RNA sequence: AGGAGUUGAAGCUUGGUUCAAAGAACGUAUCAAG
């Protein structure tokens, strides 16, 4: 459960507000996609365990073992720290597990809508008490004063030189500029848009950088269309980007 | 030898016909988009 997605989509006041809007609306979905897929990868598991991924929500179905509990708490700590590095209080995921017996989801004694209700109660409980003590202490201690800010992300750190737009705040605009229908999305240790756990996204087109797919170890592919099912391994991400002309003057 | 008595009376006082028609209905410049 990502909270406050709307105020991050509309955290724009600059010139390029058409591009940044579609950039952020794509970016939240793709963050939720890679976060879920990396959890399944660290759970040595296939993508069949996803019931549904939507706008800000991702419901899952895993096993009930204590090893999964340990890796779930570690995933909690890593993901929470990575958001607290990048989006200070702006974005927050609320992972809560609920346990059910195998008889309990057979629906013979009922008890399924209250499984959703209990998961909502635990999600709201973790939403009520978000950060721990040392997270708030570090988050107040890392404050500093500067004479510059970015104009969308009104934010006084991680700003580039000679120009006054924050690094995600400019990366979204650039990657929104080069984004078409048949374009491919790729993630690796070198990219443009920041994702946990330290692997970025390039979102490069069919161009001179297609040659990474040869020996693409530790590299994943997010697709709009699927044609090749040999050694391509492109999984579909559902995003709708119809564009007639992209210039409003020619359009009118 | 001329005297009187009528000095105008009645009727219609406008009738019908189209009673605002076609045009423009904001254009631009910053803002934005590229």
């Amino acid at each position: 459960d990502m909270s406050g997605v709307q105020n991050f989509i509309y955290n724009i006041s600059g010139s390029k507000a058409l591009k940044s809007l579609r950039a952020r609306s794509f970016y939240l979905d793709m963050l939720l996609e890679y976060i879920s897929d990396n959890l399944l990868e660290k759970l040595e598991l296939s993508r069949a365990n996803i019931l549904y991924v939507g706008g800000g929500h991702a419901y899952l179905l895993l096993a009930n073992t204590n090893k999964t509990k340990a890796i779930l708490s570690d995933f909690e700590h890593d993901l929470k720290t990575w958001f607290l590095d990048k989006f200070k209080i702006d974005l927050y995921v609320a992972m809560a597990y609920t346990e059910v017996s195998a008889n309990d989801l057979m629906n013979h004694n009922g008890h399924y809508r209250d499984i959703y209700r209990r998961l909502s109660q635990k999600t709201s409980a973790k939403k009520a008490n978000r950060y721990t003590a040392e997270e708030i202490l570090n988050l107040n201690h890392q404050g500093t004063e500067n004479a510059r800010e970015c104009r969308e992300c009104k934010r006084s750190d991680l700003l580039i030189e000679e120009d006054d737009i924050c690094e995600i705040c400019d990366s979204l605009q650039k990657v929104s500029r080069d984004l078409t229908r048949e374009n491919i999305f790729v993630i690796a240790n070198e990219g443009v848009l920041d994702m946990p756990f330290g692997k970025k996204m390039s979102a490069l087109s069919y161009s001179q950088a297609d040659k990474l797919k040869k020996s693409n170890a530790e590299v994943q592919i997010y697709a709009k269309n699927i044609s090749e099912i040999g050694q391509n391994l492109m999984t579909r991400i559902d995003m709708g980007d119809y564009t007639y002309r992209s210039d409003f003057h020619e359009m009118l």
